[PDB]
């Protein structure tokens, strides 16, 4: 209990932290069960420990605000240290301080809308190829893993819009990026034994499987030097480098995070959209209407036309809504300071639990319910923009945050345009969450698949 | 070898590092002895590892300018982080950034000449108490032991400057504070293994004797709550808290620094000085005729009267030439930067070798050669204030830099107006420094004291 009497000290509320361990028994229920008891018992500010690490949670949009766009340069810069990173340290979501904005400066312009335009056709081929594998375990006629053809089809789309790799990862097994980019009882000792993560870096051990960073390493450096060229996350990278220029080195730690990004987030979004359509066959059916109206007779998707569609905008909304993947926010106090009324002493992390205000009754009405009409551009005026927080706010919020709608609502678009999602008797009702640390479901979610 | 082909890379020479110990085993000889083989054999910069740790020497006084002065706010402003350090991060010589500049703004008004004149009566007495020790061993007519006769009056001198304890520490064994106050195979590991530090620190092992430093937290708040009064180091600290004001466990973390500070390098110095006074009589007796001058018929010290003192002031300079007894000045690169013509890059310890250019032959004629002479009004002109720099320079110099002087030339003075010291056959001639990370010698100064 070395630094457990903080927040008694400060006169702020929260969970009595056991010694060493802290509160982190609490999380047996998951980290968002956790955040939601606190908030409604402790209010509008509480804090507590992971093992030794205080942590001070804010509800309050202003101060917020504060924190994620008034003091990012100033105060809250840096998200938590985690654990033996590597030579990931170079990564963009990783790097701190003055590292951070030069590589944020350097990978803005990739993803403008002039670059996020240029990539429509790319990822609409897979868009077709994604049906084709659809008509297939539909004609298969049995319960189809929604994860499995979005995780293939999010794995081609990352893979070709950054390195040109054009694979169809569901019907290739083994391209050898398919299955080096196909690839807890550990971060919770880390988060109780902190002091060994120095240990595991000099020993070389880094959580990433070391057996397949060297494969990226080689194969940007041969792409590298094989190069009618070309609109992929790699060529927007190593035309920059024709602040400091970037390195051969940290453009690989940059390509991994991006298909860490592109990957899991695509997928799993993608899995709880469909969840929700096949659960409420209204707003699948006036989805498809506004599908069929702006894109009559099955029209392949544009830049301009996913644009245009509303309803399906607010369908994205409503389920980034109830399914927040990154579940919190988190900033490191720099320094001392005394934002919107409070004292925040060094070292502290600020958290912002998303998921928790995106349900609670404060701010919506049934929170538990699933109403694409919370967004409608009536209703979408009475919604804090510091509440609703999918992609985090401010100078460090999701850099690909435009490529991530786009990449999603064109696989939205294809796929209902040729195909209608139903519950099966395998399918999980209601859809219960991973007890873990991450934001997925509990069982993987299957449902029968028809034609149209 | 991690980081061991970082000086290569940049085309900068030195000891080729072996794997995990880096250049450590060419310590063997010391720290001094290791820069002076460098600089001879490398010139003006040169580069070897602390373990894994990348440290750059540099000898030009316009580089030391822009990294000691220039610089100092902007690039290198902190030192080494070093071993488990515990709650003493809080002090002045460990803290770092802002948080150093807040304590160094804090305690700069106590080094004023205000308040050092303030103190000349003070640390005046203790000079009557050490003739009395010295009348005793100079009748006991065998060689005296002068760490012990300096050391106590370095302890009584510190501790009555900073808490008003008036002891006669060789004369009382035991008054608490003596014995508290009087209180590597550990550094050497902690340099091959510098990711067990965060070990030690969860672990509370505290390098500082953690049986003691409670000794002085509750003696602090007893004189704290006593408190005719004053003009000790606690007093002025005590006013300053009535930027931010100071804390209490603050407040102590400085009172520790002040009395490793002002004991061992105020005895230290001490000895070497009555070393190199009694291997050179004619020195010592021209010393002895001046302060007879100044102040006849053994006439007490006084702050206006030390000043006046030129060889006086010539023999202190000349001995810390000799025995610089911070041997190195360390500053920490902050960032990539390019000053004076090369590039520092981020994390490298840019290391001043102070032992090494106050014996260079490039700027000191005979080095070896103890020579007041240098130090005269004339040839003073001809030193560069960036190659003799006992006491560092820039902003994050030696703090009581006039203390240490006015205090040891306060105890020259009262000594040499009653006694001569003269060599024995214990005593070590030439004198050997010792082998180890301290500039101590090997053997004890001992000499032979007669009454005048
Ligand atoms: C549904 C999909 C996604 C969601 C909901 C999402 C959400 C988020 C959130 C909440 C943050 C933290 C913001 C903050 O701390 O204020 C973040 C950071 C980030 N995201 Fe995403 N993201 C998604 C997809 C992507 C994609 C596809 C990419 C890249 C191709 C990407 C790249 C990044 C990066 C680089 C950061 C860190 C930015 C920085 O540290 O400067 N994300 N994302
Ligand atoms: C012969 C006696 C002394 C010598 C030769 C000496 C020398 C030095 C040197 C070379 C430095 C480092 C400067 C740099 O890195 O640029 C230093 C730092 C320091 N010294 Fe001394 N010193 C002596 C006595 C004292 C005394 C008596 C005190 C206090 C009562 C003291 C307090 C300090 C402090 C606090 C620092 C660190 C300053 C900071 O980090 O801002 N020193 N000293």
């Amino acid at each position: 209990t070395h630094s457990h009497g903080l927040f008694k000290k400060l006169g702020i509320p929260g969970p009595t932290p056991l010694p060493f361990l802290g509160n982190i028994l609490s999380y047996h229920k998951g980290f968002c069960m956790f955040d939601m008891e606190c908030h409604k018992k402790y209010g509008k500010v509480w804090g507590f420990y992971d093992g030794q690490q205080p942590v001070l949670a804010i509800t309050d949009p202003d101060m917020i605000k504060t924190v994620l766009v008034k003091e990012c340069y100033s105060v809250f810069t840096n998200r938590r240290p985690f654990g033996p990173v590597g030579f990931m340290k170079s990564a963009i979501s990783i790097a701190e301080d003055e590292e951070w904005k030069r590589l944020r400066s350097l990978l803005s312009p990739t993803f403008t809308s002039g670059k996020l335009k240029e990539m429509v056709p790319i990822i609409a081929q897979y868009g077709d190829v994604l049906v084709r594998n659809l008509r297939r375990e539909a004609e298969t006629g049995k319960p189809v893993t929604l994860k499995d053809v979005f995780g293939a089809y999010s794995m081609d789309v990352i893979t070709s819009t950054s390195f040109g790799v054009n694979i169809d990862s569901l019907n290739n097994p083994q391209d050898p990026f398919v299955e080096n980019t196909k690839k807890d009882p550990f971060f919770l000792s880390i988060t109780v034994f902190p002091f060994l993560i120095p240990i595991l870096e000099v020993l070389n051990i880094c959580v990433f499987p070391r057996e397949v960073t060297n494969f990226l390493r080689k194969s940007v450096k041969r792409m590298k030097e094989s190069r009618k060229h070309r609109v992929d996350f790699l060529q927007l990278m190593i035309d920059s480098q024709n602040h400091k220029a970037l390195s051969d080195l940290e453009l690989v730690a940059q390509s991994i995070i991006f298909i860490f990004a592109g990957y899991e987030t695509t997928s799993s979004v993608l899995s709880f959209i469909m969840y929700e359509l096949a659960t409420h066959p209204d707003v699948q059916q006036k989805l498809q209407e506004e599908i069929d109206a702006v894109l009559p007779n099955k029209a392949p998707p544009t830049y301009d036309t996913v644009l245009q569609m509303e309803y399906l905008d607010m369908v994205v909304n409503e389920t980034l809504r109830l399914f927040p993947i990154a579940m919190r926010l988190e900033r490191v106090c720099k320094k001392d300071v005394e934002i919107n009324g409070m004292f925040i002493p060094k070292g502290v992390v600020v958290m912002i639990p998303s998921y928790a205000l995106h349900r609670d009754p404060k701010y919506w009405t049934e929170p538990e319910k699933f109403l694409p009409e919370r967004f409608s551009k009536k209703n979408k005026d009475n919604i804090d923009p510091y509440i609703y927080t999918p992609f985090g706010s401010g100078p460090r919020n999701c850099i690909g945050m435009r490529f991530a709608l786009m990449n999603m609502k064109l696989a939205l678009i294809r796929v209902l345009q040729n195909f209608s999602f139903k519950p099966c008797k395998e399918t999980q009702i209601p859809l219960k969450l991973s007890l873990g640390g991450l934001l997925q479901p509990e069982k993987p979610v299957v449902l029968k698949v028809e034609s149209r």
